[PDB]
């Protein structure tokens, strides 16, 4: 079957139906405003008319007004549209196979695609279905014109015909709902085509498409109530599946045919099943349980089965089918199967009015594809929706009633009248019932009805029947009100062998203020999903050695606030068989959104028993099915005694044994190490920077050549863990948080009425040794050391011990594959929180690992240190070698030994990791080795380049970043940040303030120090401090005039490699020169995460001046040193060329004259855009701006406008064009 076609129509259908409801309500006059106020204006009084009409057509009229005042208006036409075009459906499925007794189509025309076949045989249908007009409808059709007016006679003289056999779709006193019968159904635009033209036949051979009319008739009104708090009267849209056929077998074999074949071993019913699960090899000790409860013979007629959510009523469809075949294995014969499933087996309920219309339409649509006369029997269907009691006179019913006939017939009978036999255990146990059944339409089959009041209620039920058969019209009017509830109250009373069911799904944010108190006061162990309720409660529906299964959310496996319902099932309850799904076990649901599981669930508790389940994780639809038949992915050697062992206790079939046998011998990790959630700072962009941001002398920093005494009153910033990306041991020490006056800010930071905003959590903690890890990760688990004199938030939570062995034996534990084998069982989710990891094993102390250990952190923090983003930051690695020696020989030292390295950590972490897993007695095929290309260091091109599969652009890749990073950090000498002369960072501080003191103490003097700050980052030699020319400057007094050009033409070729697009004889300066100007801008972004201390005043598009300025060094005297030596003596060298390149022009001519002017024309355009950069930065250097470094970048960047480049990239906004 296609369901494209319905998928496309049934939306579109369910709107079509509502308007023309609406259409023809208005003239009903039942209309509401736009606010869903009603409105009546009552009604018109033409003599017998009731103008706006018969007016016997008035009282049935004056019942909808009736109605609506009870419900809703949008809820008359959501459910009335819905009734008909369920109604119309029903009769498309049942013209198509021809179950009409008159045997003519009643929608359609087999020999013509436009027409009705009742048109051409009004004598004949009219015979069948309205003997008495037929020779009125044979004389209409015999005037030929009103076809409209004939088949609005026969199409509602059909569905009160359907009404003997179908009283729950096909309602006969429904009078009302004959006025909302739509017009030109004779016409190309009735609604009527839709309904057969978007859907072919072949689609309505089977039944199934009953739930996919269905499951996309809703799907629009689904789309508009999801994500909020859903209404009681949006629930069945926003709760509406449609299981897969082989889900609900897998679920309906796994039950029902178990008990059967539980009693008879050798049923040929094993092989009509083809989704049974055939029971694991138990002990002897439960073997002989489970022979001791099953009984000798299990009568067919005494098999009672439940589906408490039916819906289209797809399961009980294959409920009937698994019947089917044992009626006919015990001698039954053919016909008689049917009435006896439908009336002794089969039982159902939902809320929704229409979808029960559809789910025993289903049922009586199987059963007519076996029994022709099941459409003759008085079929009493135990399929019902449910209703609310807030609309019944219940005063007026009783004595409608006459039970215990105390009004003797005819004694023509005041408005103070006392009830009689309100003592009467019929009123009493009739009361009890209707108080039960108050917000039904909130609740549905949660509503729990004890099974003592079973026997009086059936035997009050079939006295319901009775007297509705054999009453008056008081007591028909009466009895006919009161089976629904009765009914319904009976069906909740007695108990099942088996509860099949696809519950619905919504989780605690989309519950109703009705729904959530049931919740909490009746299922505590469970009241965070609809689907667990479901669960929980339907154990309360089972005999003993019943049968609950459903096909669940997976989440109550796993998630500790489930634990107390975990414990609660495995204390109780048998686990039988389970297929856990996951993802995409539905083909026509969109996204992750939706993981699942089936389960099968006895309701005696069975210790030893040995349960099977299937891992159906992976793949489409078809795939788990396939597998699931193929029986792939088996498991069956846990109990339901061991999972409980497991901190949470979840439902973890797929570890294997040596882990479980691991919690149970050794001690809790979280235990041993105080794992401690941070403060929450409340606003992580006003409290939290970057370290390179701030003025080093404000900052708790210990730095290399400061040994003045860090005054604690005038520190600002300290470091603070946030988070951050995977790291193995060290890295991540970027961010600082302003913890001045103890905290004073972030402890008195309220919002607006008084309330605190942030959350300062164990700030005990604070400043202390211990490790950190990013609460939040993507891949694996990692720690990483943190040492004293930092605090943390509630980004980066951190565990601290006493003893600093076990701060690092944990370190050690907390980064192998290992401790990612157990986060996976806890809680597989991305959330790294102290509660699961608390639970995490953790064994005796081993001393060599906290050798390997410390060696693999001093690995790491080498490796941090290296970088120009770290505080510890010494100077280029290349200056640790003798430097005499080639560049082009000194890089290939430096990589040989970043390899070794990397083998050594790798041999260390898998030293680590093979010693874990020795001591746990573990698998290591289960845990796998660290590669080479997990080792978190920088300095492994596998890690640092993960997207790059090769080893030669690997390589290259990793010698361009070299290249870059040397440039940087001579830029850094350039400004003043570092020195060749001094170790560490040298200046970095507010208002180039004491950058002169340390001038004057030769702190650069192997290298000078730029004067005023402001270097040109150009495309062509002007200035003699522009950046290429220091850094000839810098190789020559580095490594020799002797090697200059071979350590230029090395760069050159290296710079060439992935950083910019080489040129042919393009001298090794020109190369260099060419990146500086174009790329060093956009890599020094990359570099600082787009927090520049560099920053590059461009005048704009044409590049005419570019010039980087340090940040620490910026005063007022800037922009008017910038405007007065650069920008204003630059203008003036373009105009005595320009008018030089004008005295060539003239004096040249063919293609050299043409390649002057493309030079005086380019030069020109440098020139009018200087130009206006300089009407642009006169106007910002007469504000003499100065600066406050503990702004922050993004901040004093938009200070600018547009004098800055990427103004909107870093500051976000626009450049404000002052
Ligand atoms: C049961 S599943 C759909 C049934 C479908 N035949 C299948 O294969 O699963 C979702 C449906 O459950 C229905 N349902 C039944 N009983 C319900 C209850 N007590 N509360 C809410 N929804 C209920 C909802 O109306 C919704 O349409």
């Amino acid at each position: 079957m296609n369901t494209n076609n319905i998928k496309k129509y049934a939306p579109q259908a369910r709107n079509q139906f509502r308007d023309a409801v609406i259409q023809k309500l208005t003239t009903l006059g039942i209309s509401a405003d736009k606010k869903g106020n009603l409105q009546i204006a009552d009604a018109e009084l033409v003599g017998e008319t009731m103008r706006y009409y018969p007016k016997s057509t008035l009282t049935r009229r004056d019942r909808l007004v009736k109605r609506a005042r009870e419900q809703g208006f949008d809820v008359l036409v959501e459910h009335c549209a819905y009734t008909w075009f369920n109604r119309l459906c029903a009769i498309r499925y049942m013209e198509i196979h021809g179950y009409l007794d008159h045997g003519f189509h009643m929608l359609s025309h087999p020999d013509n695609p436009t027409g009705f076949e009742v048109l051409d045989h009004v004598p004949e249908v009219a015979e069948a279905l309205l003997p008495e007009k037929k020779a009125q409808l044979v004389e209409m059709k015999l005037s030929g014109n009103q076809d409209e007016a004939i088949y609005r006679e026969l199409l509602l003289a059909q569905c009160h015909a359907l009404h003997r056999a179908m009283p729950f779709l096909f309602e006969a006193v429904d009078d009302e709902a004959e006025l909302l019968l739509p017009d030109n159904l004779t016409r190309t635009d009735s609604i009527l085509r839709g309904l057969v033209d978007g859907i072919p036949e072949e689609d309505w051979q089977e039944v199934e498409v009953i739930g996919w009319l269905y499951q996309f008739y809703i799907s629009e009104k689904k789309d508009a109530v999801i994500g909020k708090v859903v209404k009681s009267e949006d629930i069945p849209a926003a709760t509406q599946l449609f299981t897969p056929n082989w889900i609900v077998q897998y679920l309906v074999q796994n039950s029902v045919g178990r008990q059967w074949l539980q009693t008879y071993p050798d049923s040929p019913l094993k092989g009509k099943m083809d989704y049974y699960i055939e029971p694991a090899e138990q002990t002897p000790e439960v073997q002989a349980q489970l022979a001791a409860i099953t009984p000798a013979s299990i009568e067919p007629e005494s098999i009672k089965v439940l589906d408490p959510a039916c819906g289209s009523g797809h399961i009980l469809i294959e409920v009937y089918n698994v019947l089917k075949n044992i009626y006919e294995e015990r001698g039954y014969r053919a016909r008689d199967i049917p009435q006896l499933i439908l009336e002794n087996n089969i039982f159902g309920l939902d809320i929704d009015d229409r979808a029960a219309q559809l789910s025993g339409f289903a049922l009586l649509m199987m059963a007519r594809q076996d029994d022709r006369r099941i459409f003759t029997r008085d079929v009493r269907l135990n399929i019902v929706s449910l209703q609310e009691s807030l609309h019944l006179d219940i005063a007026k019913l009783w004595q409608q009633l006459n039970f215990h006939q105390q009004n003797q017939t005819g004694s023509m009978g005041a408005e103070n009248t006392a009830l009689a036999h309100t003592d009467s255990a019929e009123y009493q146990l009739l009361m009890r019932t209707l108080k039960r059944f108050v917000n039904a339409k909130t609740l549905g089959s949660l509503i729990q009805v004890p099974q003592e009041e079973e026997a009086e209620l059936k035997a009050f039920l079939e006295a319901l029947y009775r007297m509705e058969q054999e009453g008056d019209f008081q007591q028909k009017a009466a009895a006919k009100a009161f089976i629904p509830y009765i009914q319904q109250a009976w069906i909740l009373a007695q108990r099942y062998d088996a509860v099949v069911a696809n519950p619905p799904y919504m989780g605690g944010k989309g519950m109703n203020s009705e729904l959530k108190e049931f919740a909490k006061n009746n299922f505590p162990d469970s009241k965070a999903d609809l689907f667990a309720m479901f669960m929980q409660n339907a154990f309360s529906l089972l005999k003993e050695n019943g049968f609950n299964a459903q096909v669940n959310m997976q989440s109550w496996m796993f998630l500790s606030s489930y634990e107390a319902l975990r414990n609660w099932l495995l204390d109780n309850k048998t686990f039988i068989t389970m297929a856990h799904l996951g993802a995409r076990a539905f083909g026509q649901i969109s996204g992750e959104v939706v993981q699942t599981t089936a389960w099968v669930i006895k309701n005696q508790h069975s210790e030893r028993y040995q349960p099977v389940f299937f891992r159906l994780i992976d793949g489409r639809e078809e795939v788990k099915k396939s597998d699931l038949l193929l029986r792939k992915n088996i498991f069956d050697k846990f109990t339901q005694h061991d999972f409980k062992n497991i901190p949470g206790m979840p439902i973890a079939y797929w570890i294997d044994l040596p882990s479980l046998l691991s919690f149970r011998h050794h001690k809790k990790l979280g235990e041993k190490i105080a794992l401690k959630a941070g403060m929450s700072t409340g606003d992580n962009i006003k409290f939290q920077r970057y370290w390179y941001e701030v003025s080093i002398k404000k900052t708790l920093i210990t730095n290399k050549e400061s040994n003045t005494k860090i005054d604690i009153h005038n520190i600002k910033w300290f470091p603070c863990s946030s988070g951050g990306e995977y790291r193995k041991w060290y890295g991540n020490n970027e961010i600082v948080v302003n913890w001045e006056n103890n905290g004073y800010e972030i402890r008195n930071f309220k919002f607006e009425n008084g309330k605190t905003r942030s959350a300062v959590r164990n700030d005990e903690y604070y400043f202390r040794e211990g490790i950190t890890w990013s609460k939040i990760s993507q891949g694996n688990f990692c720690v990483r050391y943190r040492p004293k004199g930092f605090v943390f938030d509630d980004t980066g939570r951190c565990g601290f011990s006493n003893n600093k062995n076990e701060l690092l034996y944990a370190a050690g534990l907390m980064c192998t594959p290992v401790v990612n084998h157990y986060l996976s069982i806890l809680a597989p989710t991305l959330s790294f929180t102290s509660g699961e990891l608390a639970s995490v094993p953790y064994p005796e102390i081993e001393d060599e690992i906290i050798e390997l250990v410390t060696n693999a952190i001093e690995i790491a923090k080498n490796d941090w240190d290296s970088q120009e983003q770290s505080w510890d930051y010494v100077c280029s690695p290349l200056l640790e070698h003798n430097s005499t020696q080639l560049l082009r020989n000194i890089y290939k030292q430096k990589i040989n030994t970043n390899i070794k390295l990397v083998e050594t950590l790798l041999l260390i972490e898998n030293t680590i990791n093979n010693i874990f897993i020795d001591k746990l007695q573990l698998d290591k095929t289960i845990i796998k080795a660290v590669l080479q290309s997990e080792i978190t260091l920088l300095c492994n091109p596998n890690y640092r380049y993960k997207n790059i599969q090769d080893h030669t652009d690997l390589t290259n890749k990793y010698y361009t970043d070299i290249t870059i990073d040397i440039l940087s950090y001579i830029i850094g000498c350039m400004m003043g940040r570092y020195s060749l002369d001094r170790e560490g960072l040298v200046y970095a501080h507010e208002g180039n303030k004491g950058f002169a003191e340390l001038v004057a103490e030769d702190a650069y003097k192997t290298f000078p120090a730029d004067n005023d700050g402001i270097l040109p980052l150009m495309d062509d030699e002007w200035f003699d401090d522009d950046v290429t020319s220091r850094v000839k400057e810098f190789v020559r007094t580095v490594w020799g005039e002797e090697h200059l050009q071979e350590n230029l033409e090395f760069i050159a070729e290296s710079l060439c490699l992935y950083a910019i697009k080489p040129k042919k004889g393009e001298s090794a300066l020109d190369t260099i020169r060419r990146y500086l100007s174009t790329q060093f801008w956009k890599d020094h972004m990359k570099m600082y995460k787009k927090r520049p201390i560099y920053w590059l005043f461009s005048s704009g598009k044409e590049k005419a001046f570019e010039c980087l300025v340090y940040l620490h060094r910026y005063n007022d005297a800037t922009l008017a040193r910038m405007r007065t030596e650069y920008v204003v003596p630059l203008l003036a060298r373009y105009q005595a060329n320009i008018d030089r390149l004008n005295e060539q022009v003239d004096g040249a001519s063919g293609g050299e004259a043409t390649r002057l002017k493309r030079e005086r024309d380019s030069l020109s355009k440098k020139f009018n855009e200087l130009r206006s950069f300089d009407d642009r930065l006169r106007h910002y250097a007469d504000m003499r701006i100065s600066i406050d470094l503990d702004d922050g970048v993004k901040v004093n960047y938009g200070k600018f406008g547009d004098l800055l480049a990427d103004v909107k990239a870093i500051t976000g906004n626009a450049p404000e064009i002052i």
